[PDB]
This record gives structure tokens, C-alpha cells and sequence, in this order.
């Protein structure tokens, strides 16, 4: 699946298999009803937005989130794009990636899925979300039930393509 | 385009350029009224689900896809990560990659793809899908007609904006 | 974000941040009650389809946009595929990349991606686009004003989760 980092809305942990929903720029899990937005994910092939759209890194950047270049000019004449820096960036400092903080997640996007389920959820159907869990709905296609619902743990899991 | 590996339901091949639906896990030729999930594809910069949700290879993973890794400590208190070796995997039965079996195809999920077309479909209107082949309707947008439809083809071809 | 290159209709440039539309398979600023495709991007890093549907390079591609490939056998027995060269590409013209051409754009298609927005655009609400600046409508999910509107400027800038 293809994914991006997102943050949650209370800085605290969604656990792998919620379907989340956006709510004021972050993530939360899903309820009945909002839109769906993807489902925390560990096996995205594909992840996104590690230093994005954060203005404090070692290189300055636009308001589109575009490394900005200085046109340098050479005494011959040769010109050549040079990055500007950003004089808040420490060299000697190590910085923690979004990987190593909680409320940082990998939310798949597109792709094939395992989403946690309760007892309603049918293969060939759709889902709709509660307590951020899929339940029968209208959204995405429920491709196989990967491990049945069970009373005891309180959900099953799917595998559910997402779009 | 972006796509991800998908097994045919009868285990045959689905040539180029054939608009696919999922039924039980699987894909097969898009009918009237189906969801479109995408296009069979030979133009993929990037495909995912090669060893996607594989629950007897060499290494252990959890319920929602993902690899389960031990918590090793060294002699002095410093910890790290180390997968699981899978007891249910047998190294003596034959195993032969996705990519290497017919059954499995590559699927254009979203992205530039080029698309079997029938006599109906126009520039800058959508598609639906009969036999697998794109018919005048609401899905997509016809980014242009590359090969024009012909009798005694029985189709032409066009660029689809999947999304 | 995820993106893809496109053409521009009549060769025109357009700035990061912009919606764009599809017109006879180009791409233009967004207006009223189009269909927006995506955004101008500079985030998207690593954009697919730079070869795609390229009839006129090196290798001979089939209708579908895939290499064509002979099959070879040497004397020893062994076989093994190369791609058909095109007897009709000519290595003396020094053909430009898709990046020096004006005319080619970065077009985010999925994702968190930055947007020219108006005035009355709105955290957690959607977009329509007018001369493919954002204004508020029923499109995506606007993420969070990182940039607000002013007057200086004309536009201000959003992060909107485009899929």
C-alpha cells in the first residue's frame, strides 16, 4: 500500500488496523459516517512525508514546501542553483525522525489493506467505520476475511482495498 | 501509474488494457454497473504486494500483514529488533514468486493508463466497463485516444486518468 | 505526494500550488464545477511517467505503452528478452528532458499536497477551484491553513489531502 506520515489529534498511539479520519490537520480514529481517509498501516511498500511540510530543517523552504535556490553567478559567468539555509538549523544537533515518535503514524492510502473488522463486515461489501473499526457500509471493497471476528477479542481482520 | 499485484479468480491471464472488478478476493473483467478498481498494466513505475500478506514464508508476521520482531537485549541493557523465524514455514515444498506466475497481474490503481476502448468513448468524458472494455460512461476522464477503434479490431485505445 | 508528469495545454506554465483540469488530454488551471485532477507540486520528490507513452524514444513500445521485447537465443542455448530498438530514433538530435521543457508539470495526484486558496477556504472543510485557486466547496479535505490569506499576496496557502 501506498502511505504518508501523519500526526494524531491527541499525540497518543492508533494502533495498526484503524480506519482514521482527519479532524483539525490530524489524525483520529474514524466514526460513522466521516470520511475515511486511510487505515494505520505496517506494511506500506511505499512511505511519504518524513520532513515534510516542516519549516525548521537545514534548508529553507517555500510556502509550497519547495527547497528554495539562490541563483549563483560565477566571475565567468556559469550560473548554478544553490540552496539557501536555514539560519534556525544546528549542524551538530540530532534531530528525532517521525519514525521514532508516537504521535507520528503511517497511514495507508491507497492499496490493499488489513483493517480491523467487527462481526457485521461480509467479503464483496463495503465498509463504514465505528470506534475508528470497519462494520458493513458503502465505502471500498472488502476483499477477503483474513481472520474471522471473534467475540473474545472484539474484532476480526480484512483485507479491504482502499481508495 | 501506481500499482499493486492482484490473482486473477480463475487463475488466467487478463491481457494489457482490460478495466477489472474484484470478486472474492480477485480480479476479473468489470461488467455494467461494477466498481472499476483499476486496469491491467504494463507501464507501472510502481508495484507493490509482491510478498504482501503471506502468512507461510520464513519469517513470522502479525494478523494485519506486518513482520513481528523480537525484542533482543545484549549484556549491557541495549535493545534492538530481530524478526521472528515463522514455525509453520517449510523449507522443503517449492515456491515460485508472484511475479513469476501467470495468475498474478499487475493492476494500475491510479495514475496515466492506457485502456481498451469500444466505439462510444470520447476525449474529456468517463468510462464504464463492459467485457473489460471501456464504454461511454461516468468513471475516469479520456485523456486522449491513442489507437481510434476500428471494426474487426473490436477496440481501440485510449489514456484514462485513473484515480 | 504521489504525482505523475503532464502536459501542459498550449505549452503554458503553471505555477506550484495551482488546481489543475484535463482539456483535450492537456492539463489548465481548474475552474468552476471542473474536475480537478491534482495540484502543481515541488514535494513530490521521486513522479512517475517520463517515459510513459513515449512512442518516439529508443526502444519500440506496443499500443498499451509497454516495451516491446525480442526474445534471444545464443549458441550456447541460453535465451534471455532485450528491448526492440526503434529504427526510426535518431541519437544525433539530443532529445530534453521532461524537466527543461516547460510544458511538462509535476501533478500531485494523491496526498498532502499545498494549495493556493482564497479567502473563504476553511480547516476541515472542501474546495472548488476558481482560476485554480481554492476557494470552499465539496472537493477533498482542506488539512490546515499554513499560510493565510492576505491581501499583499492574493492567495494564501493550505495543506489539502487530495485523493
Amino acid at each position: 500500500d501506498f502511505a504518508e506520515y501523519f500526526e494524531s489529534l491527541g499525540g497518543q498511539v492508533i494502533e495498526t488496523g484503524y480506519l482514521v479520519t482527519l479532524e483539525k490537520g490530524k489524525i483520529r480514529k474514524a466514526e460513522k459516517g466521516e470520511k475515511i481517509i486511510g487505515v494505520i498501516s505496517e506494511t506500506a511498500g511505499f512511505v511519504l512525508g518524513e520532513s515534510s511540510f516542516e519549516w525548521q530543517g537545514a534548508v529553507l523552504k517555500n510556502e509550497f514546501g519547495g527547497i528554495i535556490y539562490e541563483e549563483v553567478t560565477t566571475e565567468d559567468g556559469v550560473k548554478f542553483k544553490r540552496p539557501l539555509p536555514n539560519p534556525d538549523f544546528d549542524p551538530n544537533k540530532n534531530y528525532i525522525p517521525r519514525s521514532q515518535r508516537r504521535e507520528w503514524h503511517v497511514v495507508g492510502l491507497l492499496g490493499q489493506i488489513a483493517v480491523r473488522i467487527d462481526e457485521t463486515v461480509k467479503q464483496g461489501h463495503s465498509i463504514d467505520a465505528v470506534g475508528g473499526v470497519a462494520t458493513d457500509g458503502d465505502n471500498f471493497i472488502v476483499q477477503e476475511i483474513t481472520t474471522p471476528y471473534t467475540k473474545e477479542k472484539g474484532y476480526g481482520v480484512a483485507i479491504v482495498l482502499v481508495k
